[PDB]
Parts: structure tokens; C-alpha cells; sequence
């Protein structure tokens, strides 16, 4: 029991948050036109990176009536994400991008990102429960957007880049992390209702291992291995 | 006077809310691609039904700075709307859809829906007045979105379905219920300013009768009768 | 020092606000289809004028979790903007439009509008500082949207008019007032951090003179002079 309690209480800042930022900004760099956008519109590229890094907090704040940029009061967290964005886009002489994009190192940051994703899902359900004790649909919605993040607002992340693809969206066709966050927010909600006979730390540990194995396998298979 | 006081104080839950949900989900089913969407993207179809059922509360909460999903704390109300959505889309062996879509029965639910629409317009003006005693434009805006509902956000209801028709919107070209809600929110605001020499229950009664006669006639004429 | 204190404390209502409304509605009238929109959809034209007049307050309220229409409790301010919208669009027999659009008179209102823009940038940083003492990114974001105004939501101002041009936006390609508001909100934030060794009234005075000279020159040069 001590292993599940220690695994579910590790400080995510700054190492696990940096891994979350690295993977998110790497995905941004591989989007069509992102490199050219960072040179012609550097501010819009930075703002796009902030959406990838903190979109889950923006979305949760929007759903609960809090300031959508409330999370940007975390100065050192925003500065850390900005440094990741700068090193990946404007530092060819720096070994940072080549190291973090190296697949063995990249798979470690993918696993650490899943640790942050599961913690954010649980915190969303817990925070929504604090405001609505028996509001099950509010808990599920809050935990879902904390896990999915920028994927649910992808239509407007594209709009910021000058792209408009209204034929599809993350709700009409869910990817794996969005669908997995939906199953995850239901399990964490049922754990709050005491109908799920599982401890909270055991669910955080087991669901994180499920997300780590799936994401590491998908990232390695997507790289043809 | 007792008839207007009893008509304007009938509990809308659950019968009048169910009639509101039935008519709203029926309109959703007749939209292009809705049946295919409910089979390929059942969650997006459900979320689209929630926008049709509770869009007026989402919009009013957005205008006043409240949580946009605050109304989803009403568990039994959300569950009731979900049951209407399920019976209309995934129950061909159940006599529910054929009965509620039968035109004589459908016209009764259309009339009951207008009872709910007028009550929501008045409650929007009253609630906005409680926060802004002499904020006339806030009262009118709040009562308008409580009456119009999902129509004012139709461009983004279409976006959820993969449709984008930016050439028109409900503000640029108002339909009858949106235009009637605009006239209704002005009358209820003037009744709050005491410049309109009419009782509050008399205005609820008379304006509901106006909406019932118009909506029943339009629904029957639209069916070629 | 008394000149900078008197220049930065002049009541903007109603004269300086009227100049802000006149220039904003004039820009609206010169947009493609605006005159035809005011005749076929007068309410949508009015709502579009309100976005041009009060979009900076709507955007700031959205960023900080306040009611997006909170500024519409200022009745006399909304009525004043409505009168400017009515005189410019529906009064050909009235000398108002021809006088305010006359270039020498128009350049005076352009200068007075810049006085209001700088005051709104400073008030945005000050108000965000009141809620977040050391939230630098929240102060900069709040002051930026107070200065840029409707430009940052131009994609949805176009959507209200039935126009959709997703290839560009005000963030991907900043115009001068949006870019100048970004530099302005940084200077006013640094003045709040006490790292900028300049008085608050001296920064308001000098930055307003910079915006007046730039905007008057651009408006006169754009008219080929
Ligand atoms: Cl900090
Ligand atoms: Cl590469
Ligand atoms: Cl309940
Ligand atoms: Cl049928
Ligand atoms: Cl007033
Ligand atoms: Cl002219």
C-alpha cells in the first residue's frame, strides 16, 4: 500500500511538468506549418504552445466559471513551458531538441506525461466534487477536460494557426487519450460515489500504468518499431 | 385572477420539462445526418441533445459569469432528457417515438413547451434583475437567451455535428421563436420597470397563450394541414 | 508634473467615449456589406456596433471570469453608443455623419480615441494586479485585450455578419494598434513591478502622445494626403 501512496503523491513540478511540456510542444512542432508559423508569427506560436501545455486548466476553468487564465498566475510554470517552446523552435545549435526527440528519451517523457494526465483527471473530479457534492455530470465533465486538454479545443487551436477543418472534432471522433480520459473520469467519479470498491491511490496507480503501457506502445509503434 | 396565478405557478418538472425535451430531441432527429451521427458518434449525439434541452441555461450562465454547466447539477433533469434521447434514437421496438411524433400528441407537447419557454424568459429577467437592479440591457439579454435557447448557438451546434454554415445565424436572420423571445424579454423587462401597467401573472398568461396559438398553428401548417 | 497628472485624470465620459464610439462605428460602416446589413438585419448591425464599442470590456471580463456583459449595466454609456450607431446609419438628412466623417474633424476623434485606449490598457493592468499581485501574465493579457478590443475577436465579429475568413486573425498577423497595445501592456506591467523607473502618469502621457501621433498620421496617410 505504501508504493501506491508514494507513486500517487510525487511532486509533478518541475520534472513531470517539463516532460508534459516537452511532449506537447514536440507534437505542436510536427503540425503542418508550425515551424513557418514560429518564424513569421512568433507570438501566435508561443500562444499555441501555451494552449498545448495548459489547455486542460483553461478548459476546466471555463466549465466551472473560473477565470480561463487563472492557471497563468503560476509564473514559474509558464516560464518553464516557454523555455521548452524556445529550445525546441529556436535553438538548432542546442542539443536539447535532438535529445528530447530521440525516441528512447522521448518514450520516457511520454510515460511521465501520463503520470501528470491521470493526476489532473483525479484533481478535476475532486475539485468539482468540492463545489458540487452530488453533481456527477459536473465531476465527469471536469475530469474529462482535465485529461483530454487541448484535443477538445482542437478546432480553435487550428483557427489560431489559420486552419479550419470543421468536418471533424475530438468529440465526434475521439482519439485514444480523449476516449481514455472519458473512461478515466467515470472511474474516478464512481470512486467518489463510493460505489466503486477500490481505493483512490490504487485507482491512480493502476490507471496510470494502463496509460503508460498504451501510450509508450502507441508512440513506439507509430515510429514503426 | 386566481386562474392566472395558478397557470403561472404550475410545477414544470417533470411533465412540462419532458414535453420540452421531447420536442427538442425530435427536432434534433430531423436534422441532416443526426440518425447516422447517433450510431457512429453516440456520445456526440447525446451531447448535442443536451445542448437542445439545456442550451438556454448554458447561455444564461455564460452571460452572467456562472458555470456554463451549472444546470447539470440537476441530476434527475439530465437523466430525464437522456431517457428521451435514448427512446427516440435507439428504441424502434418501443412505441415511444411513434406516439410522441404522432401529430395530435406532438401538438400537445408543443403547447407544453411554450409554457416552459415563457417561464424561462421571465425567470431570466427576474434573476438578472436580482443581480442588476436597473441593468435593463442585462435583463433583456438574459431573458432573450433563456427563450431562444440552442437557436442562438446554432452555428456551434452544427460545428459539433461536423457542419459549418457561416453564411447565416439566428441573430442575422431571426426565426419566429427567437424573434418572439426578443419581444417577450422586452415586455417582461418593462413589467420589472413598472412602466408596463400589467400584472406579472397576467403577462405570463397572455404571452403564453400567444406562443401556444402561434406554435401549434405553425407546427400543424408545417405538416401541411 | 501637474500637466501629466491633469492629462491622465480627465473624465472620458461622455466626450472622449463619444469620440471612441464615433470612430469605431465609422470603421464598422466601411466594412463590406455593413450598410445592407443595417437595413436587412438592424438588430445584428446594432449588436455588431456594441462589439466595436465595448469589445475590450467584454474580452477583459471573459479573461477574468466576470460576466461578459457586465459593462452593459452602464446604461447611459450603451445608450450613447446606440445613438452614434443610429445617427451614422439611419440619418441621411442629419448633418452628423458628414461632419464626423469629415477628415479634419475625424482626426480629432481619432486622437481622443487614443486617450481612451491608453487609459483602458492601464486600468486593465491595474485591475488584474488588484486580483493577482504578482501575476504578470494575467496583467499583460488583461491590458492587451483592453487596448486591442474588437480586433482580437474579429473572426467572430465577421461570423456575426455572415463572413468567415479563417486564413488570418489578429494574433497571427497583428495590426499596429494590436501590436502597440501589446507593447503598451508590457510597459504598464513593468511600471507595476517597479522595475521600470518611470512614473505612472508620465507613462500614460508619453504613450498616449505616441499613439496620437501614430494614429493621426496613419489615418491622414490612409486618406492619401
Ligand atoms: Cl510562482
Ligand atoms: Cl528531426
Ligand atoms: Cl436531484
Ligand atoms: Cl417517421
Ligand atoms: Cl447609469
Ligand atoms: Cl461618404
Amino acid at each position: 500500500g505504501e508504493l501506491a501512496a508514494a507513486f500517487a503523491s510525487v511532486p509533478v513540478f518541475p520534472l513531470f511538468d517539463a516532460a508534459y511540456f516537452i511532449v506537447s510542444v514536440l507534437y505542436l512542432k510536427y503540425e503542418p506549418g508550425a515551424v513557418e508559423m514560429s518564424r513569421k508569427s512568433p507570438f501566435a506560436s508561443w500562444l499555441c504552445a501555451m494552449l498545448h501545455c495548459f489547455g486542460s486548466y483553461i478548459l476546466a476553468d471555463l466549465l466551472l466559471g473560473e477565470s480561463p487564465i487563472h492557471y497563468f498566475s503560476n509564473n514559474s510554470s509558464v516560464i518553464l513551458a516557454t523555455a521548452v517552446w524556445y529550445l525546441i523552435f529556436f535553438c538548432p545549435m542546442n542539443l536539447f531538441y535532438k535529445c528530447v526527440s530521440f525516441l528512447p528519451v522521448k518514450l520516457i517523457f511520454v510515460a511521465m506525461k501520463e503520470v501528470v494526465r491521470v493526476r489532473k483527471i483525479a484533481a478535476g473530479v475532486h475539485h468539482a466534487h468540492h463545489q458540487y457534492h452530488h453533481g456527477w455530470f459536473i465531476m465527469m465533465a471536469t475530469g474529462w477536460v482535465k485529461g483530454s486538454g487541448v484535443a477538445l479545443m482542437s478546432n480553435f487551436e487550428q483557427l489560431l494557426r489559420g486552419v479550419w477543418r470543421p468536418e471533424t472534432n475530438e468529440i465526434l471522433h475521439m482519439s485514444f487519450p480523449t476516449k481514455a480520459s472519458l473512461y478515466g473520469t467515470v472511474l474516478f467519479t464512481l470512486q467518489q460515489t463510493h460505489w466503486l470498491p477500490v481505493s483512490e491511490a490504487n485507482l491512480v496507480f493502476f490507471f496510470t500504468m494502463f496509460m503508460i503501457v498504451c501510450k509508450v506502445f502507441m508512440t513506439a509503434t507509430h515510429s514503426h518499431a
